[PDB]
């Protein structure tokens, strides 16, 4: 039942994207010639390489295609399934249902109304909710704007289109007297707003023959006004705002610890939100400690500030508003510029160290910087990410250059944070084998469609794990919360990262040699077997590293179709101080990061090499 909402979201990027492809020719192409690259398909179609690249993976989620091993694309039976959409279907971008509605239009929308009781003219029952979120997103929007949610107030041709379009729909029904919303129908209308994200960027989606094959920044280009016209902002912020306030009540246990731990004098002064926006998460966070922490107390002897940042003038206009009645400051500032924010915090006169930085989904919308650590980049360009990312010429970024991008990032922001740590919340994209597999469970298909399209960065759960990992910030594990619960799949993390003294980084082939002399608990390994796990998972083996030097090492082996993680070797350097507290760090950090791993449904050998480590001299390690 909660499956439609999402697959009508699906719809909404998916057909644009089919529907674009197919009048280009690419599933001809593909025909004519059965395998091709991705650059081939590029250079044949005059195609942008990075949309491109976010409309191939959608396909290959939707299992239209699939990739060789050679990585060339390869058509399924289902891709014929682009024929049975109809092409003046994208015209429902640009109608308007506010004029349909009030019966102001020459035109209505009968025909679809029709194609939808025929549940258009397939037994595709993914593909008949495909087509139907073309239409159902944008009229149940405008029937929930206009509180037309019976239709006793329309007109009686109104009237009967939508009746027998929501009777059709088992969304309303008339037993004895007149129409009613079923459960279903009631449903549909108190969740609205969820779609109000993907339906806001409707304009953006209508120029996908654009993105994919014409000129992108036609789509983005903005006026002297400076309004964005790929996506309608003031709702998006609206409907976007709604769905990340779901995640602030994780921030509670969070901040409750903080503002217990004794004692009050050294707990944090200032809370500083980047990107604060109307200043909804700053003004819970000052309610819990009020209520619930011990701090809440003796607000009188020991104040907490409240401090907004945010690029835009009008956010902080409208926070300092919301934070009335609570101390509070409100500075410009951008996600991107972390030692500008502490020089402004200086000139304020205060106390860096005194500072609790916070911020929520924000990271994967910074404005994107290249790389300048172009060595690390290319070190980098050998493991097998699959972030995808795109330039403001519709270029497809290399995934090691947008990883290097977020580490540097991260760089900057770990340079600043103090010893209260960092409280940050973000989403996350997924790999199309994983959203594959749960497309009817998971926002991913349309999400990390419409975040690639709008030149956004979002990158997999481990991938923002290990980038910070790599910059010294580590997500407590106390405090750490992945969405969904209970699917083998991270789009949302709350976080509250603190600063460590040392790095973890994905091991690599360069590093066998210090490897092979580390104490190691099964017999020592040989160079043959570590290239056959560093080859066959690039980025599944993890270091612990302090001042250059290796200090700890777990491998693992990822079997049975990718859903089990499991522990396979343990290496430490016992001559480095503490290193049995940061080779533990290493596998608490491991199990995390297994946690949040694509498709990864358990992690085996915890007990075991846990063991291990903290029974060291009972458990007789090989060259120690
Ligand atoms: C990112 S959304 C709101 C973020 C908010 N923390 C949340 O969880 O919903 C838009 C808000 O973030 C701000 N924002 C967008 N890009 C920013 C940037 N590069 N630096 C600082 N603030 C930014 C916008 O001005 C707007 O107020
Ligand atoms: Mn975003």
């Amino acid at each position: 039942a909660l499956d439609k909402i999402n697959r009508y979201a699906h719809g909404f990027v998916a057909v644009p994207v089919i529907c674009a492809c197919s009048e280009a020719g690419v599933f001809e192409l593909l025909s004519q010639k059965k395998s091709l690259k991705l650059e081939e398909i590029v250079e044949h179609l005059a195609a942008n390489s990075g949309h491109l690249m976010v409309a191939m993976r959608l396909l290959e989620s939707l299992s239209f295609l699939y990739r060789s091993q050679a990585e060339e694309y390869i058509l399924t039976e289902q891709s014929q399934q682009h024929q049975i959409i109809p092409k003046a279907l994208m015209s429902l971008y640009k109608y308007p249902f506010e004029l349909y509605l009030k019966g102001e239009v020459e035109t209505g929308i009968s025909n679809w109304i029709n194609c939808s009781s025929r549940r258009w003219d397939t037994e595709n029952s993914l593909l008949s909710d495909l087509l139907d979120g073309v239409l159902l997103i944008p009229l149940l929007l405008e029937l929930k704007k206009q509180n037309l949610l019976i239709f006793n107030t329309l007109t009686n041709s109104l009237k009967q289109e939508l009746s027998t379009l929501f009777i059709n729909l088992g969304w309303a029904e008339e037993k004895t007297e007149g129409l009613y919303l079923t459960d279903i129908g009631r449903f549909m209308r108190d969740r609205s707003l969820n779609l109000g994200t993907t339906a806001s960027y409707a304009p953006m989606l209508l120029q996908m023959k654009e993105l994919l094959f014409g000129n992108p920044q036609r789509v983005f280009q903005r006026n002297k006004t400076e309004k964005e016209r790929h996506v309608n902002r003031t709702l998006n912020v609206v409907a976007s705002g709604f769905q990340h306030e779901k995640f602030f009540a994780d921030t509670d246990k969070i901040i409750i610890s903080i503002f217990n731990q004794q004692p009050i004098e050294e707990q944090p002064i200032y809370i500083v939100d980047m990107g604060c926006g109307d200043g909804t998460l700053l003004k819970r966070i000052y309610k819990i400690i009020k209520q619930f922490s011990a701090r809440g107390k003796v607000l009188t002897e020991y104040p907490i500030i409240m401090v907004g940042v945010d690029y835009n003038q009008e956010a902080l206009d409208v926070t300092d508003k919301n934070l009335v009645d609570i101390p509070h400051l409100v500075i410009p500032g951008d996600i991107g510029a972390p030692e500008k924010l502490l020089e402004q915090l200086k000139a304020q006169g205060i106390e860096p160290e005194k500072v609790l930085h916070i911020r929520s989904f924000l990271d994967h919308d910074r404005p994107f910087i290249a790389p300048k650590n172009t060595e690390i980049a290319q070190a980098r360009s050998q493991l097998d990410y699959q972030v995808v990312d795109v330039d403001r010429e519709g270029k497809l970024i290399p995934p090691h250059i947008a990883v290097q991008s977020l580490v540097e990032h991260l760089e900057r922001w770990s340079s600043i944070i103090t010893r209260h740590g960092l409280l940050l919340l973000e989403v996350h994209s997924l790999t199309p084998a994983v959203v594959k597999k749960y497309i009817d469970e998971s926002e991913s298909l349309h999400f990390d469609a419409y975040h690639a399209f709008s030149m956004q960065h979002l990158v997999e759960a481990d991938v923002f794990l290990m980038a910070a990992a790599e910059v010294g910030l580590f997500s407590r594990k106390e405090a750490f919360r992945k969405y969904p619960k209970t699917l083998p799949l991270t789009r949302i993390t709350v976080n509250h990262f603190e600063k460590r003294k040392y790095q973890i980084r994905y091991a690599t082939v360069n590093d066998i040699p210090n490897l092979l002399k580390c104490a190691t608990f099964n017999p020592p390994v040989n160079e043959p077997f570590f290239q056959v796990l560093l080859k066959q998972t690039p980025t599944a083996h993890l270091l612990l590293e302090y001042q250059g030097e290796l200090v700890a090492a777990i491998f693992t082996e990822t079997k049975n179709s990718n859903e089990v993680l499991g522990i396979r070797e343990f290496l430490v350097r016992t001559s480095v101080e503490n290193w049995q507290v940061l080779a533990k760090d290493l596998l608490e950090f491991v199990e995390q990061w297994g946690v949040v791993k694509p498709g990864i449904k358990e992690i085996e050998g915890l007990l075991k090499y846990h063991e291990a480590i903290s029974n060291f001299q009972k458990s007789k390690w090989y060259q120690s």
